[PDB]
């Protein structure tokens, strides 16, 4: 199944995603920081698969940009989330064939570097397209 | 297709140059097994994002290890935790730019006390091309808990 990304949004034969802009959650308590992608993913089929956590998970990669490396990251989880309740409570539950919801994305952040956004195709990982921020202008949240 | 070759401490192929900085057992305390480390200092010289270090390992190394009546492959080496050796295996998964380098570790589980044989392989074919050997009697030995 082929995917593309269309300026701010994901696309493909299942579903869209528009890539609300990512940001910064500082998690103060354990001087760690993640990268926060909100997304409106809207299903385009019927499928029990169509989970926004299995669709991260099965299209895309995120990197960061380091001094010798090109750093993939990892998932990140939150201790609590009382706060981004109204983003992350759908990411384990299936969309409808006509609907969308509010999904968010969290990843472990190492470092200071430029954010790639990467989409791939199911099983293959080669990476397909991809969106880049300038990580010196992401906006930062506490917690 | 792609060549390959040792230069004395040193691996070389279009796409790599991987120093072999030298290697030695840790001695896993807790679950009395013993794995070889192998340092390295991988430098890219393409753009490719197969380019990472454990697949270049898995791409194109072998290691062997003497033994009584047969010549034995050795294993890939998986750690408990790495608090210790973070330094060099935080970028094994992560590609190298095309002109810079990182330092990898690549581990396997010993079996034996014999003489260890790094040998090198072009991409698909497994027919060593070049091999280096290390008498085990010689490595240093770090523990672990």
């Amino acid at each position: 199944m082929d995917i593309k990304i269309k300026g701010d949004t994901i696309v493909s034969d299942k579903f869209e995603a528009k890539i609300k802009e990512p940001f910064i959650i500082n998690e103060k308590d354990e001087k760690k920081k993640y990268i926060a992608f909100k997304m409106e993913i809207t299903a385009k089929k019927d499928d029990k698969d169509l989970n926004p956590s299995s669709i991260s998970h099965d299209y895309i990669n995120i990197t960061q940009d380091d001094k010798n490396t090109v750093n993939k990251l990892r998932d990140g989880y939150l201790l609590s989330d009382k706060k981004y309740k109204d983003w992350t409570e759908h990411n384990q539950d299936q969309i409808k064939k006509g609907k969308t919801a509010q999904a968010m994305f969290i990843y472990e952040l190492r470092g200071d570097g430029n954010i790639n956004l990467n989409v791939h195709k199911y099983s293959e990982d080669k990476t397909v397209d991809s969106k880049s921020f300038k990580f010196s202008k992401l906006k930062t949240e506490d917690f």
